[PDB]
């Protein structure tokens, strides 16, 4: 059976061989695809990429912060990653007309949209509890009890909030489902940059989809990934070419190392990546 | 060059073969299978499906609907489109718990959504002149000034107006995408009816696509479609195996009959489509 990293791969092939050049926001540039999907099995296997090193402690850690709500890249940078600091950045806020906003206060995204959709934002200080939506919530709940709904969605893209987000959500919305008592997810990623942004994205929602299927007592299925603005950074195309030439390697597997019932009560070392010997790390400058 | 048609017969097919068996709200029963994509060209031809006729009045009436923003389902009927009336009948609104609303009062739907998104919803008859977000407006603006957005989105999941609507929409998102002076559309579908709801879905959308192309001054691209849980109901296994038999015939023309500047403006008679010429049409009870 070939390898689940051969998904992403083959939409990099694609992308350097078909993608159109098309300007961006950054002036960066990109070669770009217009709608893609890629099947990633979870079964007895978890796909953090090998082709390179992948920020692991990252994605773990990113996860966990959107969980409890929070929109303070401060909280995320304390625990060692820095992903979203120069998006909370003093000058990148000025940038955006938000001279008033604390800096680290990320507006309205991820982990408010999950755990408050509807509430009105203040600061990235305030209390929302019992304020907005709990999607995140009322997924697991139907989940446990009524399976075969075919809602079962949490989106992030919020059109009232947009204008006080320092990025609109490119991971907009994700449909979770469940047949033979496995748990699926697909995750519609509206932009998606292919060198660096993505393959930290599907550990991203890989491991959401374990954790949930945890807690309701399923065993993972697949990760399905649909993009819209599928794109290659014209500065990530020497790196990814490199990239290509290393054969995949076993993907490692996922311990989750103790019994959690709720969610929330989930932490960094609950969670054990075993048998993960990626090939060697590939910078890619980030577009600003 | 295959024929367009040949990806919808194609899911068809592959869902009949290899769909698991999975229940459904309606008691029913379906064949479903999680995640589906499909790319229709509309450079030069109108994805309009062949191999039964497709109600055009009624995609193209929805459509007018929409726009217009109405959430009543009489000023649909009156157009001679029934398609929603089961869902704005009195027994019906009764039996979701809608004792106080007006026959044909749809609650916070597609129109609603599209144009006035955020504004709390009063009822069918109400006035939204600028009172939520104008989804559709947005989108025409961002296509005209800048098409290199990748933020080109028109989302009807609304978590807190889910709990007032007949139906929860299927029609979850939408991305615009130009290059080239092309532009393109993806639609993300949570639940697809295979049977019915898909090729009026597909028409819908591919409309929609050659209105805004009409008024942004550009080329109709590639529409994708995306599923979530793309399934057949037990009762539409036979009308599909006669529909599998069919031969295509070639995919007929639209043309905008004149300029039309806003998106208002358009009307049932802008629109002609040429060549349509389909087998027999193929009734598909709608499961309830
Ligand atoms: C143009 C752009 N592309 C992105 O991929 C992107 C990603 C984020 C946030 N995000 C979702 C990220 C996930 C991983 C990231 C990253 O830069 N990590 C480096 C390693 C950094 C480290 O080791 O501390 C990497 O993965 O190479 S950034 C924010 C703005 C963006 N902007
Ligand atoms: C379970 C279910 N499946 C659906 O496909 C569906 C579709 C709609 C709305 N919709 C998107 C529809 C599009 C087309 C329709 C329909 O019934 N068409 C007939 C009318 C033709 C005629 O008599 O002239 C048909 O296709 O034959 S209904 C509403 C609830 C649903 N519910
Ligand atoms: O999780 C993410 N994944 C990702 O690929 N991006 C990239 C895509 C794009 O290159 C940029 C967002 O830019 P835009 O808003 O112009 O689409 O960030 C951002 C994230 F947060
Ligand atoms: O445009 C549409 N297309 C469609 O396929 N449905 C179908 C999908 C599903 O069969 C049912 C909605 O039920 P649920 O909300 O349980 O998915 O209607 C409804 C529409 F309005």
């Amino acid at each position: 059976p070939p390898h689940g990293e051969l998904q992403y791969l083959g939409q990099i092939q694609h992308i350097l061989r078909c993608g159109v050049r098309k300007d961006d926001r950054t002036g960066t540039g990109t070669l770009s695809v217009f709608g893609m999907q890629a099947r990633y099995s979870l079964r007895d296997e978890f796909p953090l990429l090998t082709t390179k090193r992948v920020f692991w402690k990252g994605v773990l850690e990113e996860l966990l912060w959107f969980i409890k709500g929070s929109t303070n890249a401060k909280e995320l940078s304390s625990k060692g990653v820095k992903i979203w600091d120069a998006n909370g950045s003093r000058d990148f806020l000025d940038s955006l007309g938000f001279s008033t906003r604390e800096e680290g206060d990320l507006g309205p995204v991820y982990g408010f949209q999950w755990r408050h959709f509807g509430a009105e934002y203040r600061d990235m200080e305030s209390d929302y509890s019992g304020q907005g939506v709990d999607q995140l919530q009322r997924v697991i709940d139907t989940i446990k009890t009524n399976p075969d709904d075919r809602r079962i969605i949490m989106c992030a893209w919020n059109p009232r909030d947009l204008p006080l987000m320092a990025l609109p959500p490119c991971h907009a919305l994700c449909q979770f489902y469940v047949v033979n008592s496995e748990l699926s997810c697909q995750l519609y990623q509206r932009s998606g940059d292919m060198g660096l942004g993505v393959p930290f994205n599907i550990a991203s929602y890989a491991l959401l989809t374990y954790m949930i299927a945890h807690i309701t007592g399923l065993k993972p299925g697949d990760f399905i990934h649909t993009l819209g603005d599928a794109h290659i950074y014209l500065n990530h195309i020497e790196p990814l070419k490199i990239q290509l030439q290393r054969e995949p390697r076993p993907f490692p597997k996922l311990r989750i190392l103790r019994k959690v019932e709720k969610i929330d009560d989930f932490k960094a070392e609950d969670f054990q990546i075993e048998g993960y010997n990626p090939h060697p790390t590939i910078k890619m400058e980030m577009a600003v």
